[PDB]
């Protein structure tokens, strides 16, 4: 009960900042996550024995893909930790529990391929789940792991609290389907601007949590430039693998996934920042003012990509 995780001084301080990088030492990432649950939630939220066994089963069920790996899971959970900590009183006890777990599980058993590639391959998962194919799989894998003997970290919740938390985790994971983000943000934009936004409206909270999930999931674009630049290598390593597999099915991939069109990356990153990233962190900063450092970091990185195009790097 009296057993805290404590990080070295530099990590203790930097972990509170949005732009924190969890570093190259995989064996510290579990402790970093537990530390975040303890400060975000309390040291009583979860039985440490059960949490540790849940964390290690989740790790085991992430694959060795260049980007959609265990490091991404923990990176995305840290961004959620930073949002929750800077917005203390806006979130219920259950929401804080559910969202950190949702972020850790959000890409469980990812194979490094998009929903589009699964559908064109005619993968069995595409027959079982016609939309948000991988996201329904990620939630399915999360429930499976929760049902292993000794892995039910929620066991001390009432029946109805348990139903609410799994419902938060499901919506949270489904919302990481980027195809759903555009509509979700347009709606939140309209509600904020016409003043109809109401955080006691459960349907409104769902939407806001959805946007937080998109913000955490894209948080690669909110790190310091060298982290952002080196993560883009991993992101494109998966895309180009998928493009190779499209060509094997006799389908020219979109240029984003064609390794023959590496030259067009800087312009592709610009469009992505302008069409997805900047709009996401702007609407998030309007709804939750203390998340502005994410918008500011994103704008810095947009400017760094503009500099790449102008041959200045
Ligand atoms: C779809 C996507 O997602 C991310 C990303 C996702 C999460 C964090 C950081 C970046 N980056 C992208 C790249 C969007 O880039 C692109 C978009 C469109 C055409 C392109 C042509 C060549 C190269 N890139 C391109
Ligand atoms: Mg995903
Ligand atoms: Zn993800």
């Amino acid at each position: 009960g009296l057993m805290q995780f404590t990080l070295p001084v530099r990590l203790c301080k930097e972990i509170e900042l949005f732009h924190f990088d969890i570093g190259p030492f995989e064996n510290m990432w579990p402790g970093i996550f537990v530390y975040m649950v303890h400060r975000s939630c309390g040291t009583s939220c979860f039985e440490l024995e059960k949490l540790c066994r849940f964390i290690m089963s989740v790790k085991k069920n992430y694959r060795r893909v260049p980007y959609h790996n265990w490091k991404h899971a923990v990176t995305v959970a840290h961004c959620m930790y930073a949002i929750l900590q800077n917005n203390h009183t806006l979130f219920t006890d259950l929401e804080r529990k559910g969202l950190l777990i949702a972020c850790l599980c959000h890409d469980l058993d990812h194979r490094g391929f998009s929903n589009s590639y699964l559908q064109k391959f005619d993968h069995p998962l595409a027959a079982l789940y016609s939309t948000s194919t991988m996201e329904q799989h990620h939630f399915s894998q999360t429930v499976s792991i929760l049902q292993l003997e000794g892995h039910n970290i929620f066991s001390t919740l009432s029946s109805s609290e348990y139903e609410q938390v799994l419902e938060i985790i499901r919506k949270a994971i489904i919302a990481t389907d980027l195809a759903l983000y555009f509509g979700n943000r347009k709606q939140l934009e309209e509600m904020y601007q016409t003043g109809s936004l109401n955080l006691n409206n459960q349907s409104h909270r769902d939407r806001v949590i959805g946007l937080m999930m998109t913000a955490c999931d894209l948080c690669s674009v909110t790190k310091l430039w060298p982290v952002t630049k080196l993560t883009a290598n991993d992101i494109y390593a998966e895309f180009w693998a998928e493009g190779d597999e499209m060509k094997k099915l006799g389908i020219q991939p979109i240029p984003m996934m064609d390794r023959d069109k590496k030259d067009e990356v800087p312009q592709g990153q610009l469009g992505f920042y302008n069409a997805v990233a900047i709009p996401c962190y702007t609407t998030l900063t309007q709804i939750l003012p203390p998340t502005e450092p994410l918008l500011k970091a994103c704008r810095d990185n947009l400017s760094q990509w503009e500099k790449v195009i102008r041959g200045e790097e």
